[PDB]
């Protein structure tokens, strides 16, 4: 990543073995849980372009996200040359050259290169620029992963409340992957026992006193 | 977080994995008990508003709760915008804006403007505003998940004296997030032997002394 | 904590992760044996006082044992303002104030004002008055929570003579809260064969020469 | 490796415990997946060769693996030295001499010759030259390796496409060892029902289209 | 400990949760085999008195041992004063006082006192004077809980010479705790076997060569 | 171990918790398998001879080991001294006396010394000196308790080639202790079917060759 040192100025600085093993682990536990993409977003942090596909190179199984994951990458890469078109030919001696697309994904530009960048000045943060790129991936991944539709999402006879709307809002989360009438889905798909509290509460209650009310 | 340097200047620095992962396993491992608080709280030193968002999101389950606190940040960033109205219109190029009750919660706010708060001179401490309404919807969580009342808190007839208040003292906790005539009911609630033994003891007798006593 | 940087300044650092999780697992895995009490001094080494209120804290379980200490703490802080009366009224602008009890212990006081006090020249050091006011009270409870008196641990028939004074003087060190004729009540406790080699020993003999003798 | 400091200079600094456990344990875990290159890479960021060989020195299996690395490393020191012959004769007293491969490769270059090398202006990057000699080398050991050709790739009867497609594209990384009508290989190497469904699709469609689909 | 930072000065640094925790687990893990010292003297590296005893304190069992010890303490605490008589009276106001045994063992000075005199110049090297102290009395702990006599140290029928040699030299080791015709009782504990062959070896044979003639 | 600091001053650190835990571990788990040596090279980089010291006297077991090292460390002093003769008396005031083998083994010598010759310009490098001997005498030990001659590395008739190879250069490896028509027999040894196959390839084929057609 580029962070700035003790001094108070941006150096690129390996990445740990921890940050590393950290994302391993994660992917490994949680898979496309979708509070899988706010750790990447953290342990990405000043993350360099090499960096980030350092990270998702390490990944050894999901490789159909991965797969995924590149063509939305390509996508907005594509996106990217649109609407920045970069003028051919030599580079003027010594002088930083503009990023197209694949440069931002780091498939065609050096370390060093993308250290320029980010520590230009203004910044040209390709870093981040390729980040919001992967999440809108890793969203869409979530969302195929999410194995159920709210609709299924209904309050057992005998099952508590608090773990109905664990459930509930676990799905919608998934769903959305994290993306924000649902209150009256919740009411619905209760069981019938609390529908029938909840109704008598009356609209505007909020969550807290659903909650007391069926609990 | 943001933090001192060797050379004393705040900058902005990386949220740790180390950071990352103590709070995702207190969650796993501790719920929403009452010392979960007081972890957050140490965890999140210096955090920006950003931090405090990410660390939020890495929380897989709870997602009930998490809604709950969701409502709780709302309605305290609705009282900010009421107490500080900011004016419209455009910005004074190249300086600070005011900062809105969504710029707190770091919905609407980017890292390069929480960070010019934070550092300013004097700093608008959105970190500090942000955690203390996280914490005020932390708390009704606790209460909410806090199983027991403490009238149900009552010394078995084998049970060791030390056992006992150790029940009556963590649910007093509970129900009261951590938030400070018990003595009278640690005597009400225990058992008939060491209620006759307290009763003997007198009024003004302290926690150790009633412990000693009933030993 | 308060530590001194690479330059050679006394700077506010956030209390580790590291230091956090060691704290709670010592006192998880050995509750009030004494040895927790040289480990509490040591992680909290340069803690403020709100450092020390968020180990404290931060412990889920021994809860009576947390309402006793805070007994301890409220009596040590009574005393401090009835030796050490502060002057009522408005502070001189942009002075210290003059701590009080409950600004020693973190409960009126500002990490801010903590930082002042502690980095003053001279300092005045919250951090370490409280903590005496802390480990007086974490004695107490572990003198409370010590299970046998000295005069039960006695040698067994077949139990070997380092195994015996190992528990005699693991139990003293309980007792006693690690605050230091025990020689002759560790011979009088020995068993019968025991007791007549160290006899025939003497006065003036050493724990090594014992050790020696009933080996 | 050599990394910058604080104060903004290029130094060597010893490889930490951390990076030698790491390395050595994705070796154990992960044998030669593919995902293991990516890892070498990134916990070998600024190594000398000197740090080189001992990260694959620290190996203790897959000794037929190392034999082979060491083969491809001997051929490409070869090619070299055929297009960089450096001059014989005595060292100009106090000069940087010309690396030949084997110094490279750091069998006889010095530390200290090596730190001269790659902190020269311009740098001559023999870290770098050499980890990709090194990484050439596991590619053809993760091809060697893989263990199925993707035509044996193909889905069950009940097996899931999601679970399908990871094998596939699993399968495609080991046997190219992750260098970029494989969708049309992955239409016709699925079940019959899937298979009808994918060709109903035409053309142009997504892999996220298809996984949807057969969904 | 003092150690010197970034800058190159001799400043207090708080001992890390890593070296508590580290010498805690080791003396649980290993007790009192010999090779628990050098772990000692490595983990207290730059200590001071104060850090010494919080390591010695931070050990929950062996209180037998922890007694022997504190008897050597204040065995070369009372011949330091013995040697070095300290002049009683007030101290010259703001000047260093010269440290008597107690001080040294860190029961009678403050971490400022402690401090003072390690780094002085020429140092008073309290920290390292102590330490050789506790490594006495650590060292006639290791010879006593030295459970076997090197004459009971032979050879079995189908032992492996290396096994037995291993069984040899570590019991050595314990006896004299690390502290340096063995080669010749070595032989005359071996089985029938390797005797005869050590015999005809003759005198003058290497370890080395006599495991080879034994293998 | 000797280290530059952040400001690019070689200063003394101390040997590190992590370092010391790593050796300890790698000897528990790998005994003298060969990759304990690069590993034991890695973790004591700058170390000076009391580091090396400290690691080597942390080993527990394989004492039978330990000696011959000593012996070995020995040999290497005596052969320093006869060919670096230091001249006897009284030193210089305030100046460096030259090391003897003794002083380069950290037997006769202080930390202080060690330091000054290690940083002394140029280096008197007895750090890296002392480590030379200590790798010479383990490769001995390596050798010493390899289990298996090469000859007795044979292909089984249902082996697979690839784990025959492993076990024929993990024997080489050992025999030689890392020290580089052992192709032929390879071949040699292969199981007749791999055998003929092998042939039929000729002269100058590569490893990477042979396992693709004993594949
Ligand atoms: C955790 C979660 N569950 C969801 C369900 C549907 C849609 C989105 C989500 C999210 C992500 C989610 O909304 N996370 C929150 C942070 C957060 C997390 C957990 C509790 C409270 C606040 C967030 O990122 N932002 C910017 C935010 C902050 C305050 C109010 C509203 C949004
Ligand atoms: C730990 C605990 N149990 C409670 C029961 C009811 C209400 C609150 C609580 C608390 C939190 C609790 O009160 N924690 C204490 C710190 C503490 C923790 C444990 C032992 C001693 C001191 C605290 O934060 N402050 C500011 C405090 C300090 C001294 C006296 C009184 C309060
Ligand atoms: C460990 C222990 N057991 C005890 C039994 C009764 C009373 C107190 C204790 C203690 C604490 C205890 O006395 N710890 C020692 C340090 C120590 C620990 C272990 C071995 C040697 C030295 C200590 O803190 N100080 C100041 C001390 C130092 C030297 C001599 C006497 C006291
Ligand atoms: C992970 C993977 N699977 C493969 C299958 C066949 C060939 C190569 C591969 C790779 C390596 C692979 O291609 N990794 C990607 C990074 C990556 C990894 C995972 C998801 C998205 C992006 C990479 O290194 N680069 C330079 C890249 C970046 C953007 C688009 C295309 C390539
Ligand atoms: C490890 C060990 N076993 C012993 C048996 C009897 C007496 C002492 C010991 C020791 C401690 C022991 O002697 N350790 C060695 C270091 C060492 C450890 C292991 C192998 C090689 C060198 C040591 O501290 N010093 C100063 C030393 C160095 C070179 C030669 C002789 C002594
Ligand atoms: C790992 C190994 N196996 C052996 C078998 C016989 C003799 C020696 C060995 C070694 C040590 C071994 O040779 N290690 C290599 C590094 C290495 C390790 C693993 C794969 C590729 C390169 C090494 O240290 N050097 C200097 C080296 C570098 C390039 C070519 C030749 C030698």
């Amino acid at each position: 990543p580029i962070v700035q040192n003790l001094q108070g100025q941006m150096v690129h600085q390996c990445i740990s073995p921890r940050t590393l093993n950290a994302w391993v682990k994660v992917v490994e536990e949680k898979a496309f849980s979708p509070e899988v993409i706010p750790m990447f977003a953290a342990l990405s942090c000043g993350a360099t372009p090499q960096d980030l596909n350092t990270m998702l190179n390490t990944v050894g199984g999901h490789q159909a996200a991965m797969h995924m994951l590149k063509e939305t990458i390509n996508e907005e890469a594509a996106e990217w040359d649109r609407l920045h078109p970069v003028h051919a030919g030599p580079i003027a001696p010594g002088q930083m050259r503009e990023p197209r697309g694949s440069d931002i994904a780091g498939t065609t530009s050096t370390l060093q290169e993308q250290i320029g960048w980010m520590t230009h000045n203004p910044p040209i943060p390709v870093g981040e620029i390729y980040k919001r790129w992967i999440i809108l991936g890793l969203n869409k991944i979530v969302r195929m992963y999410s194995p159920t539709s709210i609709l299924d999402i209904r309050q057992g006879p005998k099952e508590p409340f608090r773990d109905y709307i664990d459930r509930f809002y676990k799905t919608i989360r998934a769903e959305q992957a994290s993306q924000e009438a649902t209150e009256t889905l919740l009411v619905q798909n209760a069981n019938p026992d609390c529908k029938t509290i909840l109704k008598a509460l009356g609209p505007g209650a909020t969550l807290e006193e659903m909650m007391t009310a069926c609990q």
